[PDB]
């Protein structure tokens, strides 16, 4: 039962560890640049770190969201490595764009791509569980009991 | 098992849509404004839509939490259409924002009236499942053997 | 089944409200020093409220996602506890950093600590659900059929 998630609830600790990490990444640009809380305005450097660590935290919750319904509706195994590769991309897309916002744009387009891949698995592994389902009633003449909408 | 779920995941699914199109709204205003990363300062009706998307987003994780707590110990179906109808005043929250502050608030309004609903049937849904068996063991003077505290 | 895991429900239901709070008392710096949407900036009090309250929202997915792995994987119990004291840690956080930038700092280290206990038990409860099946095939000669990698 749980061990059938295990993948799933690993690759999520794995994105809250990044998330610590781009967290730790901020607090030393605060140092360097002395922004003082409760301050987000500074240097265009710290205000590109920042930006990244905002960017990756709002994307967070969509990221698992995805990641749960593709891992549980579609395959385990192709929603996880889908969500290290996603991981993996916003890892760069925070050191890309400490450097400068046109060298976040390479690995942001690859998170972006692994994020919709996600989307797509989700999709179709919802449309798995439901489409057979109603094809099913509809060759029985039964559609009306299934849906009456 | 996994289909006793798959109405709470398909509205989950449409809600990271409508995350994407907010998003897709936000780009079109940073080409519109020529505001450029790392800035999210610009004029009043870029800063409208900006302020509209990181509201939604910040309610984004709140919304899924109650959605999945309601769905699961109050009624699936009761849950799905809160959900839905959550989504859809979030919608007109964010096309409202973008023309003015004063017509966000009708959608607004619908949005926390929806939300607020959410919580309740989580609330319901939560005693529903603690209250009866803590009457039984009352009942049955077994209280202590249910919680010594 | 559902009562498994209505000790977790209850805590991530808590941690929605304690959030509708944290929206309340910025609502009310919002008329106490006439900050109007959309703005965001203002007076260093309301500037200090506003920032606690984002700070809380960044890290609500975060605390849900680690609440569920250590609830499930480690145990209900000592994950819902953990999660209660991340929540009152957040409640003082709030307050605190509301008078103060300095009076922030205790309550947000007790909060840290919360949090990265709850990471630990996440790690400890995945491992305990993968190490042993592991040492299982590695002694009985069958690790390449569990994991050919
Ligand atoms: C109302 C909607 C109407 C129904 C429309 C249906 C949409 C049709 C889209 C194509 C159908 C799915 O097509 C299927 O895609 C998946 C993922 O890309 C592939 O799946 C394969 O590659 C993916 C890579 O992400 C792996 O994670 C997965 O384990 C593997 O099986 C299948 O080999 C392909 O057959
Ligand atoms: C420590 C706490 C002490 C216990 C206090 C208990 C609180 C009492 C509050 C009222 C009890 C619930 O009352 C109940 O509400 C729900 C939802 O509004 C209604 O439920 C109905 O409408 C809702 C609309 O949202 C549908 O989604 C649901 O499927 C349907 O059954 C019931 O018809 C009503 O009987
Ligand atoms: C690839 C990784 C290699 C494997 C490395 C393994 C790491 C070893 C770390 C220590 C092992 C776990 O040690 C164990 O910790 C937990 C939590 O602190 C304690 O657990 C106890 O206290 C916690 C407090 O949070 C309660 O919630 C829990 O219900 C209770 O049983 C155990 O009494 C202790 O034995
Ligand atoms: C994966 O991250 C991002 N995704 C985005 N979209 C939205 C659009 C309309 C492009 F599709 C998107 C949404 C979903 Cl649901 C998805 F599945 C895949 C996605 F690509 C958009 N922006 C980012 C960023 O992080 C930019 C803010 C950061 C920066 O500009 O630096
Ligand atoms: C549904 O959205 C919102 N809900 C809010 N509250 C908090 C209060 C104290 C009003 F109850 C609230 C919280 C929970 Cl848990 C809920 F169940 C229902 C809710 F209404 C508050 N603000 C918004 C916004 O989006 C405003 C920032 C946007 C803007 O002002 O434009
Ligand atoms: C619990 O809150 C916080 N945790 C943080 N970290 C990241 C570091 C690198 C410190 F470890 C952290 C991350 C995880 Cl995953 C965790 F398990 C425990 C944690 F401590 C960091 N910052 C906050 C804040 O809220 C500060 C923004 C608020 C302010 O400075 O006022
Ligand atoms: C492992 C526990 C870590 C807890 C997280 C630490 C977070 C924030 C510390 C910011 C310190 C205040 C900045 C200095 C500003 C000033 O002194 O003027
Ligand atoms: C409704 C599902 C949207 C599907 C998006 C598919 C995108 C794939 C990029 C590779
Ligand atoms: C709502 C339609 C779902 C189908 C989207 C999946 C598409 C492409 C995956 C390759
Ligand atoms: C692509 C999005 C697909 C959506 C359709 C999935 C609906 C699942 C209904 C299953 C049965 C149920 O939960 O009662
Ligand atoms: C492979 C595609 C085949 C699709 C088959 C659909 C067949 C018939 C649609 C008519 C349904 C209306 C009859 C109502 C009776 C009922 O289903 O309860
Ligand atoms: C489907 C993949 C889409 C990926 C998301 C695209 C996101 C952001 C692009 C912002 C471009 C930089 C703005 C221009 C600023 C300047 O040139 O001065
Ligand atoms: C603890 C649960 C709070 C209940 C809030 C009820 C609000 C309903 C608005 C319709
Ligand atoms: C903690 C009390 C839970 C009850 C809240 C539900 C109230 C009204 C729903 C109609
Ligand atoms: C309204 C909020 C209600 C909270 C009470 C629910 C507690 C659930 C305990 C069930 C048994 C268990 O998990 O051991
Ligand atoms: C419909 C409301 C009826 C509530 C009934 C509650 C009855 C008695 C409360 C006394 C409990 C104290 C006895 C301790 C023994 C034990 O339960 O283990
Ligand atoms: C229970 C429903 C509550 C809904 C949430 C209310 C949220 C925001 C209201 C902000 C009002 C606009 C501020 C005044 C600015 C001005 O008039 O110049
Ligand atoms: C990979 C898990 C990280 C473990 C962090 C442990 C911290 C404990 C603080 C008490
Ligand atoms: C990845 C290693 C997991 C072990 C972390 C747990 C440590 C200490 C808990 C007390
Ligand atoms: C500490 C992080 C530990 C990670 C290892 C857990 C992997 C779980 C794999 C279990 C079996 C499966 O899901 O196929
Ligand atoms: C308590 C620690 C004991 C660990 C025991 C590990 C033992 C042997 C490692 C060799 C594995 C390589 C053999 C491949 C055959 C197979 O497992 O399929
Ligand atoms: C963040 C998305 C919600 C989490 C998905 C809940 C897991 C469903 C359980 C399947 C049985
Ligand atoms: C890309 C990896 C291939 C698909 C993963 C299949 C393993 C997951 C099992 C399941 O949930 O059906
Ligand atoms: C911090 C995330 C790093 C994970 C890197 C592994 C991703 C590649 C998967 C193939
Ligand atoms: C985002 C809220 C947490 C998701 C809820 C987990 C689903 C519980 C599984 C019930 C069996
Ligand atoms: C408003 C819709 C009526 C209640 C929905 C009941 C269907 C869900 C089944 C369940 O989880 O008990
Ligand atoms: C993007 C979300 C749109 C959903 C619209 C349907 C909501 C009404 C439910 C009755
Ligand atoms: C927000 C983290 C994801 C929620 C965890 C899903 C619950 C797993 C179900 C176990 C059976
Ligand atoms: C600190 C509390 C002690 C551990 C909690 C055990 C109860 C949860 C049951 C479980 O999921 O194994
Ligand atoms: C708003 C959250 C308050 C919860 C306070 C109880 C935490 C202490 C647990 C021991």
């Amino acid at each position: 039962g749980k061990d059938e998630v295990a993948l799933l609830a690993a690759v999520t600790l794995l994105g809250v560890l990044l998330q610590a990490y781009f967290s730790l990444q901020v607090i030393s640009a605060r140092r360097a640049f002395r922004v003082s809380p409760p301050l987000t305005t500074g240097p265009p450097e710290f205000e590109r770190v920042y930006r990244a660590q905002v960017n990756c935290s709002e994307y967070f919750p969509l990221f698992l969201a995805t990641l749960w319904v593709a891992g549980i509706f579609f395959h385990e195994g192709a929603a996880a490595l889908c969500g290290l590769v996603y991981l993996f991309a916003r890892l760069r897309y925070f050191q890309g764009y400490a450097r400068s916002a046109q060298l976040r744009l390479a690995p942001l387009y690859a998170s972006a791509r692994a994020l919709w891949l996600l989307v797509a698995l989700a999709a179709l592994g919802l449309l798995a569980h439901f489409l057979p389902a109603a094809l099913r009633a509809a060759l029985l003449g039964r559609l009306r009991t299934l849906l009456p909408w």
